């Protein structure tokens, strides 16, 4: 596979039942106040 | 709300049906094999 540290850009989305099955990161509501994260921002995920 | 750049570290699961309402980011096959992502790999999301 690829060499960590990769990422792409998406936004945050409210999970439906269309979504089972997906791979997703399920980000709680403690994490949401930490850095700042409603629905519909744009965040970064990055292979560790 | 926080400054932006912010970030938390998350596993990377199979969403269900329990996960309907929650907030997650979803991640479509193609991103996947760009930075190498299967599921139950750690990342880490951040606030753009």
């Amino acid at each position: 596979g690829p060499m960590p540290g990769k990422k792409f850009v998406a936004r945050v989305a409210e999970a439906r039942a269309e979504d089972v099955g997906k791979r997703v990161v399920i980000i709680p509501k403690a994490e949401r106040a930490k850095v700042g994260i409603k629905v519909g921002d744009v965040v970064e995920v990055k292979k560790v």
